[PDB]
């Protein structure tokens, strides 16, 4: 009866990089929108829907690290952005904070999406420390503006990427690990909506956990074998890339997908892992999906808010 529409909007270079890499990986039922001041970069976007903002302000160049230019560019293109969003039930805005276009335009895009009725989720990066204190301060202002504009916000500090590489890991491989946060979160919600569960969660439950909540965690864990449920739940909540850990979470949406072997005992174990790591009394919205195609695999998806 309700087919929820999910859109992913990349704003500025980093955001559109993430969109491009997600399209390459392959997403389905999700619509992509690319927004940038930089017309050269936008010509290379793989997104179906492309919005060049601020052409008169920038002559098709970027914003030159000036967020006021990105903000004014987005505000002047409000009607085009509205038209591209219209009909979305959920919008993910992804951007790299610290530059001019993402920093300034992404909070405007998020504000428009929320004013258009969409549940609005931001997934943004903070710059590497080696980019310097000015970039970090500009980024921090962007994060605060994002938080004011979205329903929920996931911040990925790029410094955390330095914790998951070895001395030879290619930069692009590291960047794909940061992309997975957004990609797997979107996929988890898409799967929740598309698939009827035995204990069934719906898009209204996503809205209840995410609407007007501030910081968020979105995680997926997959495991097989002995202790799979605990192992998958620990993976869902323990990403090394997040600014907002699970600790302090007051509300959680947790969905467990398994085959016909999914036991009640292991569902409780998984729920307990999440409750205990939060170190809070967590208001949980718990779901389960029986996918008989799965054999020994179990998948735990977690959305945590209420920090
Ligand atoms: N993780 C990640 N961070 C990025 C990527 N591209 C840019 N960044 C970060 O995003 C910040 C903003 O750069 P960019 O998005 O290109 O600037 P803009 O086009 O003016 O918004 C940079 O300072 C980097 O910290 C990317 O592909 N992945
Ligand atoms: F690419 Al920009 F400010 F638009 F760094
Ligand atoms: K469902
Ligand atoms: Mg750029």
């Amino acid at each position: 009866s309700h087919m929820a529409t999910l859109k992913v909007i990349g704003v500025g270079g980093g955001g559109n990089n993430a969109v491009n890499r997600m399209i390459d990986h392959g997403m389905n039922n999700v619509e992509f929108i690319a927004i940038n001041t930089d017309g050269q970069a936008l010509n290379l976007s793989k997104a179906e829907s492309k919005i060049q903002i601020g052409e008169k302000l920038t002559r098709g160049l970027g914003a030159g690290a000036n967020p006021e230019i990105g903000k004014k560019a987005a505000e002047e293109s409000r009607e085009q952005i509205e038209d591209a969003i219209q009909g979305a039930d959920m919008v993910f805005v992804t951007s790299g904070m610290g530059g001019g276009t993402g920093t300034g335009a992404a909070p405007v895009v998020a504000k428009i999406a929320k004013e258009m009725g969409a549940l609005t989720v931001g997934v943004v990066t903070r710059p590497f420390s080696f980019e310097g204190r000015k970039r970090q301060t500009q980024a921090a202002a962007g994060v605060e503006a994002m938080k004011a504009a979205v329903d929920t916000l996931i911040v990925i500090p790029n410094d955390r990427l330095l914790d998951i590489v070895d001395k030879s890991t290619p930069m692009m491989e590291a960047f794909k690990e940061a992309d997975n946060v957004l990609r797997q979160g979107v996929q988890g919600i898409s799967d929740l909506i598309a698939v009827s569960g035995e204990v069934n969660l719906d898009f209204a439950d996503v809205k209840t956990i995410m609407s007007n909540q501030g910081s968020a965690l979105m995680g997926i864990g997959v495991s097989s074998g002995e202790n799979r449920a605990v192992e998958a739940a620990k993976k869902a909540i323990s990403s090394p890339l997040l600014e907002t850990s699970i600790v302090g979470a007051q509300g959680v949406l947790m969905n467990i997908t398994g085959g016909e072997s999914l036991s009640l005992f292991e569902a409780q174990e998984a729920a307990d892992i999440v409750q205990d790591a939060a170190d809070e009394d967590v208001n949980m919205i718990f779901g389960t999906v029986i996918n008989p195609e799965l054999q020994d695999e179990i998948v735990v998806t977690v959305i945590a808010t209420g920090f």
